[PDB]
């Protein structure tokens, strides 16, 4: 199946999921020069105040903190978005060294990683639905570089030990998202697709101009992780990134001159 190894990475993706050459992949080059100011653009609305994280999941491609989105606790809309976008679950995509790991990039430009929270459209009741809709769901993406800790990622890290391999999941409760956001909400905006199969074209990206810093620690923690199940040969979970797709017929947005 699918992965990010030599015999079955992203440039493998096609044969079994077609869509990998469509025309609206992610992610993408961000050529910053090239972004159009938008002035249509409504302000950016992040409510996570209510917010109810559940669990911590190893899925074999990356770790999920995922929510209760059986009500609108927390919820993205404003920005490009029409309507209601509720938070399903975030993950990282990391590196196996600080100078790659996110999928996007700004000016070809590599951060050491990239956080994802994925929202799905209240109008179509579940994500199941929502991602089979060309509007389904809005991921709001952050950058992350190595400098100074984030205090609001720790709770994550130290959870890590306990998810090491694939299919390990743990309690996480009250862990709250508004820790992983920057100080400014300036995005680029722009259609695209889920960044793992099924690669499905149903996203609205939102990608934050401003990274978060993390320390160097706390990234190599990420690195200790294992793509494989328990009592299968180990493989870090490093490099979990696609890398950028093109453009074609598509601009980008800016919120921001
Ligand atoms: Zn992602």
């Amino acid at each position: 199946h699918w992965g990010y190894g030599k015999h079955n990475g992203p440039e493998h993706w096609h044969k079994d999921f077609p869509i990998a050459k469509g025309e609206r992949q992610s992610p993408v080059d961000i050529d910053t020069h090239t972004a159009k100011y938008d002035p249509s653009l409504k302000p950016l609305s992040v409510s996570y105040d209510q917010a109810t994280s559940l669990r911590i999941l190893n899925n074999g491609h990356a770790f999920n903190v995922e929510f209760d989105d059986s009500q609108d606790k927390a919820v993205l809309k404003g920005g490009p978005l029409d309507g209601t976008y509720r938070l399903i679950q975030f993950h990282f995509h990391w590196g196996s060294l600080d100078g790659q790991g996110s999928e996007h990039t700004v000016d070809k430009k590599k951060y050491a990683a990239e956080l994802h929270l994925v929202h799905w459209n209240t109008k179509y009741g579940d994500f199941g639905k929502a991602v089979q809709q060309p509007d389904g769901l809005a991921v709001l993406g952050i950058f992350l570089k190595v400098g100074s800790a984030k205090p609001g990622l720790q709770k994550v890290v130290d959870v890590l030990d306990s998810i090491k391999t694939k299919g390990k999941s743990a309690d996480f409760t009250n862990f709250d998202p508004r820790g992983l956001l920057p100080e400014s909400l300036d995005y680029w905006t722009y259609p695209g697709s889920l960044t793992t199969p099924p690669l499905l074209e149903c996203v609205t990206w939102i990608v934050l101009k401003e990274p978060i810093s993390v320390s160097s620690e706390q990234v190599l923690k990420f690195r200790k992780l294992n793509f494989n199940g328990e009592g299968e040969p180990e493989e870090l979970m490093v490099d979990n990134w696609r890398p950028a797709q093109p453009l074609k017929n598509r601009q980008i947005k800016a919120s921001f001159k």
